[PDB]
DNA sequence: GAGCGTTCAGCGTTCGTTTATCTCCCCCTGGTATAATGGGAGCTGTCACGGATGCA
DNA sequence: TGCATCCGTGAGTCGAGGGTAATAACCAGGGGGAGATAAACGAACGCTGAACGCTCC
């Protein structure tokens, strides 16, 4: 397995894959049920149908195998060679791939200079071509042929002279024999009439003669080769006149004949020749056909693969006439659609044997290529064949495309053995590396390893009498299970896995019932609440792959999010309000025994005990030994004249019983804490345990919190009740105020003097003022101790506009299609909704249930796409060789005497490496190569210095993939990135994640389209795709004078550059709102107006370290705006895939084609090679496209074909016959072999182990 | 030797065998002699995006 | 050269489950495989005892 060839399969292709040919439509005898002879499914070609029987009963024993059998010779063999054994049809009239024409122009091509409208006409029997041309015989003979048609022209002289004559004798004689009679007044006018109108239909029949005699003449001067001919009648003439001079046809053969005669090394030079001097939309044509045409020349592979001669048939079992319960039947459609063409092919071989017309033979003919057409591809023309007409039948390239196609269905994702499914529920007595799993759900799972030890055991007997205990369920299976399911774990998983701690290894416990226990704090993680929720339960088999789950994959080494470094197995609905309850001051509840001075904190829990003392009061207390003070009790100590080491001996200390309680889950070494806890400074221990200690002191602190937390819960008393939601006293007065305010208003618009779209948004503006104030009346009206407040305050679950609507007012809502109305909701959900009020909520309710479902759709592909182009981006390198770095800031916005660190530094500068160092007095204070942290920022802003240049992803000069330096430490680990992990795949999942929790939109339009610019998840995509904004605003080029020319028909604004350089003239919208002064400078970076910058002139003028910085910058204000945290580098990984290729212009020395992408290490390459052959270099151009664009256009024609296209990019393959190396991930997965990505790698998985030689020589 | 005792023997003597004849329905093909001479028929509304393709 | 039009592509995740319709119709001939009765050999038996030995008077 090292490369994946494909390419045109030519005629003889065809017939050397075949062990035979098809026949007849046979199928099966409708009696014996029996496969017939020389048809679909027969046992000659396909194979045997069972194993080692031939078909007429001779030779059934399995002893003479390898053989022939002389009756019906069919060699016998496994029928399993069914599955892989194919034959062919042989066709009477050849026929034309669907694929290869009649689709986008970039695989048909021009190859032959034919509009697709052209090659309708011509294929499908209506329009003739003329296939060939004697044009040196017409020149050699033309005077003979010219004899001819002159001694023709004197025929119809002398015929016209003749017949004229007998009508100017005709209309002389009938007004003279009229006239003599005399029988009316006007005999002879009117015959004379009638006369002349006979003269002029002959004199227009011989205008009819004489045109069509020559037109048939002019159109053999125009005898050019590829020429159709519509009237079928005028290609009689010419026929019929003269042969062997144009060779003319219809169809398929036609082309056929064309394509012999191709010489496509001379279209090629001529093609190139328009492209070294053309100009206007001509140059494209030719550059677009100069694609398909020159991949034929360097390709051995022929042009004649287009036109398929024999219709290879796919193996009968991949198509089967399964018997169904019932007797009834189940049949594949492939039998179908190859039962037409075969009877179709059948018929016409009977036509041309007898004597038929053209007419009749023509028809079939397009029927045959008609019926080709529906196996390929059904539905790429017309109406599709419907069959039963209750829905469209099958075809190849069906199987071969979309969600349910083979790539994304059976090859990328498969159903697989020992596996389970079952409910989820909370059991808090677990620890972090624990699941239950039911007793029956375990038990089949488990079903091998529990045979095998119960044989060992010998409880049972032999294999077949293990299987039966088992599946019996005796009472001996369920001691030996518990045994083998000890130190094995299994990975739990649930459905939609956003990112990569959906999928978390657990060490598996027995228990009864019939769902899974899992752990409370690891719920997060898998987004898993317990509404109901099924959890599949995968197995691990082998021991390099339970190994993994061990290590890598198990829930004690994930407790921080790879996104951010954040943790995340610290949840906070009860945990959290619990221990900020045990946390916390005095005056929470009666403060008994407050201000006393206790012995031990054993002795503060005796007082507790007892009832005087209570947990939240403020007291004295002593400590232990060893238990660390605060950092600010460092310096002051006890008063005594010697000096003392209070940080780990004897102290009292300010505090509450709780804050004593709490400190003890903590480790011993960790220094005290004295605040309330809420979940910010919560987070933040958490998040300061995982740097400074190891690995599982951080899983089991988290227990202890975990049990203390619900403990205290519990005892907290939060609670709901109708008195506790207490509504503000001061509201009603408030809304009536408002009210007064407001009717003037409507007062004041029932006699005209405001326009009614004024009025709603003057209205909205009041509305909005009162939900505020009615906000801050109800804040001041709660105390501090109430159960709503609390759980609030804390960040244990909820927000204050959520608390608001349940005891304030709800405020206005949003009615459907984004619009407010102008009567809002005055009661709360406490007091009662009224019936109207119920039912204008009801608009913004359901609108937010039906896009919330959207939103999932559209985050989904969002990450699908990206998981493409990021991929191929793996850690392959310990240190890059560069210095280029980017340059990030650290500090900013400092004010006078004074600086201000920059605010979203977390995301931004920590976890990067110092690409060089840093001097501010002359000396260093972080060196290069370290990567930044806490305490590092700290020394870089205490003195002062206000940048710093930190190496990144973007200037990496790695030749495969990315070195680990440049990507800095990860945030999973706290550590430097190991090398061969997939950083690809975990950025892609990070920004694809957070994607559901966007969900904004502005609040309401205002009535007017366009002002406002997409927001939320529209954004990230427009931003990831280099699509050009909804809202464009343009870019300066450079310095100069602008000023705006407020014409009627639009607006326009004209800038006139310094320096005399060319005017440059740029367009607007006629509601323009600009801002820039008039005839004043501007800047080469700034906007001229509102709106949302074209990534694409960023990088045309400034330049590609700009656009990095907008692309980052742009996408990241997007999710800082809701909230969540993606750190730069996640967003910086796909930036790069974006800006690797190039566009190509004047290629000239380069030699490859011009204007098309092409990877930068390659323009490098080929650069450097024609300066050392002499030649000058080629000009390029730095070019930004999308992600789909991006992945398509990839190497390795297997991944881009399991992507969106799989048949553009399958039908460009075949032509330009590339050969896929299987260096990737996703065209890995195909395979079966290993990723290259963590253990995949070649220096991981080849290392060998042998023990010492202390080892050997003790046992 | 008497009288009967075991056991090859080759030889008949038809019965053993498999192997040769010979009589029968599904299955395929061909043929009807007034005159008869261009389909029914099922649709249709998502949404954005882009690039080919037509045409003023 | 610009503007207008249509065509192709994609649009989440795991759960639950099995059947679809309609019009000249016949002798007439005749082939071709699928099931029904006498001939070639050798093996059970068959009396043929005959031809050998095994004990007994
Ligand atoms: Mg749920
Ligand atoms: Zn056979
Ligand atoms: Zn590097």
């Amino acid at each position: 397995f090292d490369e994946l060839r494909i390419g045109l399969a030519t005629a003889d292709d065809i017939r050397q894959w075949s062990h035979g040919e098809v026949k007849k439509p046979e199928t099966i005898n409708y009696r014996t049920l029996k496969p017939e002879k020389d048809g679909l499914f027969c046992e000659k070609i396909f194979g045997p149908t069972r194993d080692w029987e031939c078909y007429c009963g001779k030779y059934k024993r399995v002893r003479f195998k390898g053989i022939i059998c002389e009756r019906c010779g069919v060699e016998v063999t496994r029928a399993k060679v069914r599955r892989e054994r194919m034959g062919h049809i042989e066709l009477a009239a050849p026929v034309t791939h669907i694929w290869y024409f009649k689709g986008v122009p970039s695989r048909l091509g021009y190859l032959l200079d034919l509009a697709p409208k052209d090659l309708e006409k011509v294929i499908y029997f209506a329009a003739y071509m003329i296939t060939f041309v004697d044009e040196e015989r017409r020149t050699r003979d033309l005077p003979s042929l010219e004899a001819h048609v002159s001694v023709e022209r004197q025929q119809i002289e002398q015929r016209r002279d003749s017949d004229l004559e007998a009508r100017a004798k005709k209309l002389e004689t009938d007004l003279a024999e009229l006239e003599a009679e005399g029988a009316k007044a006007d005999v002879r006018r009117k015959v004379r009439e009638g006369a002349e109108r006979e003269m002029k239909q002959l004199r227009d029949r011989a205008q009819r003669e004489i045109d069509r005699l020559d037109e048939v003449w002019n159109r053999f001067k125009n005898l050019k080769v590829q020429d159709l001919e519509g009237d079928e009648l005028l290609y009689r003439e010419l026929r019929d006149r003269f042969g062997t001079y144009f060779d003319g046809s219809m169809g398929a053969a036609a082309l056929q004949k064309r394509l012999e005669s191709f010489d496509l090394d001379e279209e090629a030079e001529r093609l190139r020749e328009i492209i070294r001097t053309g100009k206007g939309q001509k140059k494209t044509r030719a550059l677009k056909r100069l694609k398909v045409v020159s991949a034929f020349l360097q390709t051995s592979n022929s042009p004649k693969g287009m036109v398929l001669d024999c219709v290879p048939v796919i193996p009968p079992d991949l198509r089967p006439m399964v018997q169904l319960d019932g007797g009834r039947f189940a049949t594949s459609d492939l039998n179908d659609l190859y039962r037409r063409v075969i009877n179709r092919n059948n018929r016409l071989k009977r036509l041309l044997d007898l004597g038929a017309p053209e007419i009749i033979v023509n028809n079939e003919k397009r029927m045959l290529q008609e019926a080709v057409d529906a196996l390929f591809d059904n539905g790429r023309r017309g109406r599709p064949v419907t069959g039963p007409g209750n829905r469209p039948l099958k075809s190849l390239s069906d199987m071969l495309k979309g969600k349910q196609g083979r790539f994304r269905q059976n090859l990328l994702g498969k159903r697989v053995d020992y596996s389970a499914r079952s409910v989820i529920v909370v059991g808090p007595q677990l620890k972090l590396h624990q699941c239950g799993l039911p007793k029956a759900m375990a038990l089949e799972l488990f079903k091998p390893f529990v045979m095998k030890r119960l044989v060992d055991l010998n409880h049972a007997q032999n294999i077949k009498s293990a299987k039966r205990m088992v599946e019996r369920g005796r009472t001996v299976v369920y001691d030996v299970l518990e045994e083998v399911i000890a130190e094995h774990p299994v990975l739990l998983n649930r459905a939609p896995t956003l990112h990569r701690l959906g999928i978390q290894a657990f060490e598996p416990q027995l228990v009864e019932g019939k769902a899974i226990q899992i752990h409370p704090l690891v719920c997060t993680a898998f987004n898993a609440d317990f509404d109901g929720d099924q959890m599949a339960v995968h197995l691990p088999l082998s021991a390099e792959a339970q190994a993994e789950a061990r290590i890598l994959m198990l829930s004690s080494n994930n407790i921080l999010k790879p996104a951010d470094g954040r943790p995340v197995t610290m949840p906070t609905q009860d945990m959290v309000l619990g221990l900020f309850f045990l946390t916390t001051d005095s005056e929470g509840r009666s403060p008994k025994g407050e201000g006393r001075a206790f012995g031990s904190s054993a002795e503060a829990i005796m007082a507790f005990d007892a009832g005087d003392l209570t947990l939240q009061a403020k007291i004295d207390i002593r400590f232990p030994v060893g238990t660390i003070p605060p950092r600010g009790f460092e310096p002051p100590a006890r008063e005594e004249g010697e000096p003392e080491w209070q940080q780990g001996d004897t102290f009292t200390l300010k505090t509450t019983l709780g804050r004593a309680l709490f400190n003890e889950l903590l480790p011993e070494d960790y220094p005290f804490v004295d605040y309330e806890v809420g979940k910010k400074q919560l987070s933040e221990i958490v998040n300061d345990l995982a740097e400074r200690y190891p690995k599982v002191i951080v899983a089991a602190t988290l227990d202890n919190l975990k049990a203390a937390g619900f403990f205290w819960a519990t005892r907290s008393g939060v609670t709901v009740a109708i008195s506790d939601i207490v509504v503000p006293d001061a509201k009603k007065e408030i809304v009536k105020g408002y009210e007064g305010q407001d009717e003037k208003v409507q007062k004041q618009y029932e006699r005209g003097l405001i326009t009614k779209e004024e009025r709603t948004q003057e209205l909205i503006a009041i509305w909005t003022k009162a939900t505020n104030e009615v906000a801050e009346a109800m804040n001041d009206n709660f105390p501090k101790t109430n159960p709503v407040s609390m759980m609030v305050n804390s960040g244990a679950r909820g927000n204050m506009m959520q608390m608001r609507q349940i005891a304030g007012m709800r405020g206005l809502v949003s009615n459907a299609k984004n619009e407010t109305i102008p009567r809002p909701i005055k009661a709360s959900f406490r007091e009662g909704l009224s019936v109207l009020e119920y039912f204008i909520s009801t608009h913004g309710a359901r609108k937010g249930l039906a896009d919330t479902a959207l939103r999932t759709a559209d985050s989904g592909y969002l990450t699908r796409r990206l998981v493409d182009v990021s991929q191929d981006v793996i850690i392959r390198e310990e240190d890059c060789g560069t210095e280029r770095g980017l340059k990030l800031p650290i500090a900013t916005r400092d004010a006078d005497g004074t600086l201000r660190k920059a605010e979203d530094v977390e995301t931004s500068v920590y976890a990067r490496m110092l690409a060089e160092d840093v001097v501010i007095d002359g000396k260093v204070i972080a060196p290069a190569n370290v990567d930044l942290g806490d305490v590092l920022i700290d020394a870089l802003v205490a003195h002062g210095v206000e940048e710093v240049k930190t190496r990144s992803i973007l200037t990496c000069e790695s030749q495969v993939g990315t070195c680990a330096m440049c990507y800095g430490r990860s945030l999973a680990t706290g550590k430097l990135v190991d090398i061969g992990e997939a950083v690809g795949i975990i950025a892609a999942q990070s920004i694809g994640e957070p994607g559901t929790q966007l969900t904004m939109r502005t609040f309401h339009t205002g009535g007017v389209a366009g002002d406002d610019i997409t927001q939320g998840l529209p954004r990230v995509v427009e931003l990831f795709e280099a699509r050009t904004p909804k809202g464009v605003a343009p870019i300066s080029e450079a310095s100069g004078r602008v000023r705006i020319e407020e014409t009627e028909k639009t607006k326009k604004i004209v800038v006139t550059p310094d320096d005399g350089s060319d005017e440059t003239a740029f367009p607007i919208s006629k509601r323009a709102r600009l801002l820039v002064g008039e005839g004043d400078h501007v800047e080469v970076g700034q906007k001229l107006t509102v709106g949302a910058t074209n990534p694409h002139d960023v990088l045309r003028i400034l330049g590609q370290r700009a656009v990095q910085v907008h692309l980052v910058g742009e996408v990241q204000k997007v999710y800082n705006s809701q909230g969540v945290s993606i750190h730069d580098k996640h967003i910086e990984i796909i930036i790069r895939q974006m800006l690797r290729r190039v566009t190509i212009i004047e290629s000239g020395d380069a030699e490859l084609l011009p204007g098309e992408l092409v990877e930068r290490t390659k323009f490098e390459t080929e650069n450097r090679r024609v300066v050392q052959e002499g030649g000058h270099p080629a000009s390029g151009r730095p070019q930004l496209m999308g992600i789909t664009k991006a992945s398509l256009a990839t190497e390795s024609w297997l991944s881009a074909a399991s992507f969106q296209e799989t048949t553009r990019v399958l039908t460009d393959a075949a032509i330009n016959a590339k050969s896929d190396s299987l260096i990737g991930l996703k065209e890995n997965v195909i395979i079966g072999k290993l990723i290259p990505a963590g253990t995949g790698l070649s220096r991981y998985r080849n290392i060998r182990v042998e023990p010492t030689e202390e080892a050997k020589a003790a046992m």
